[PDB]
């Protein structure tokens, strides 16, 4: 029924903890679908569950994509991967446009805060992106574009008003620049993104409060990590302290 | 789809953790009425393992979560509720299995090994019914799943080696059986015993390269028998 956004917060809840992220994105997305702004629990609800509901696609199409690569030598088996990937992409779009249509429809519009703005264009940015991993031949330019144009946007909101300790600005970072080195296959860009969010994160590090700090400091090493990946062939110079 | 066909997705949803597909073309195997082979078989039971598994942790959880809701009526019934929606796709799972089991496996089944296996798999599947159930349908629930254990168990007893997986398999589950659902846990410990015992008689054999699925089975089971014997005047344990 119609029922209260606080009763489906609650069936929700009770979804995530059984992880059972269908039944958690449905929840989430009715709470959405009554226009209201959501909060920052409900925001990082509807967030997570969709994070999980793709994410099993995403997996999945990598395991098979590469199943149908092993198998390249047998024309039977390699048809069977690939006609199994194609159901798969299948359900992985529909999904991101799923979140696609909310984000256009209810949750950016409505948008009230730099915050809460900047979030939902990197979510519009991710998913995106999702989109462009499975995409092939002529059509991947226009989703990839549309990728970059909601994390730029996102990014220019964010660096004018969002401290660089701030969670989502560091999380922008690091998907935008992921997206750089995956993407649009530019490493040097993607690691001076990587490496300017950490270092303007530490140069301002009095601004990072205690309700922030377990977030962004994950964040903050999610960046090094990707960093020391890349910087790899040599480099990587070890770190000290005097 | 040809046979052929369905198994090697099947593979492919196992690789990619898509086991409502896997069992879903498992099923399909089986539906075309021929005995399946032994990787068939091992397929067809760790998708549905897979897919029951999922309700079965989920009803834990919810439960639990039910159980604690005290002096919140509006959220407990909730809980419930929820965990209601969660027995329903759980019982609808298993009665899949077990007419899959009753209709196909079990009348085409013509060794002893196939035979175990699928009575086992009856078995089991009738206790995640148990788990679930309550009031008057729980009692015709139990005895069915101790009749088909009951019967693998002579069938096994007859026709298989001790240190065979399927055999030390069917111990554990009907062992666990006893102590869980019949509340027999002297019965429970010496059905585990005597599996555990025998086999480690033939050690030399549990230690082939093509026994690692008893080797982990015998872990279990010792796991088990640990932890409903003993375990008052233990000290915790060291290896120099
Ligand atoms: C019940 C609510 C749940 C679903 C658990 O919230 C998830 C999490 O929600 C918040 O954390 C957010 C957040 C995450 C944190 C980095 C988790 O950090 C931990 C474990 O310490 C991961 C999530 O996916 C989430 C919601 C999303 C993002 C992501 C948004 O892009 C659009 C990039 C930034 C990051 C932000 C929004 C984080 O603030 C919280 O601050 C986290 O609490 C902790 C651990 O401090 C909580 O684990
Ligand atoms: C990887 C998965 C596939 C290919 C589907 O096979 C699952 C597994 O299938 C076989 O193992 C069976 C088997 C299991 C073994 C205990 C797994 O052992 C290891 C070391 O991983 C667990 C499975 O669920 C399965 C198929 C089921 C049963 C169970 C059936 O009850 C009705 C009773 C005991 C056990 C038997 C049938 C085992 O022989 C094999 O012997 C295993 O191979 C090894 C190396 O142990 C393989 O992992």
């Amino acid at each position: 029924p119609h029922m209260d956004k606080n009763e489906l917060v609650q069936k929700a809840k009770l979804a995530e903890q059984a992880e059972r992220y269908d039944d958690m994105a449905a929840c989430m997305k009715s709470v959405t679908e009554q226009g209201a702004e959501l909060s920052n629990e409900e925001r990082n609800l509807l967030s997570v569950a969709y994070k999980n509901v793709v994410g099993a696609r995403r997996s999945a199409w990598r395991v098979v994509s590469s199943i149908e690569q092993k198998t390249e030598g047998a024309a039977a088996a390699q048809q069977m991967a690939r006609e199994y990937r194609e159901k798969i992409e299948t359900e992985l779009r529909d999904i991101c446009n799923d979140v696609l249509s909310l984000l256009e429809k209810f949750l950016i519009p409505n948008a009230s805060q730099a915050e809460s703005k900047v979030f939902y264009l990197k979510m519009k940015g991710d998913y995106y992106r999702y989109l462009a991993e499975v995409a092939a031949g002529d059509d991947k330019k226009g989703i990839v574009d549309q990728s970059q144009q909601a994390y730029q946007e996102a990014f220019e909101i964010s660096a004018a008003a969002m401290q660089p300790t701030h969670p989502i600005r560091l999380g922008l970072a690091l998907n935008f620049s992921v997206f750089y080195y995956e993407i649009l296959n530019s490493p040097e860009k993607a690691c001076s993104l990587a490496k300017t969010a950490f270092d303007e994160a530490i140069a301002e590090l009095d601004t990072l409060s205690e309700e922030s700090y377990k977030d962004s400091t994950l964040i903050m090493q999610l960046l090094r990590d990707n960093l020391t990946l890349w910087t790899g062939g040599g480099g990587r110079r070890r770190e000290t302290q005097v």
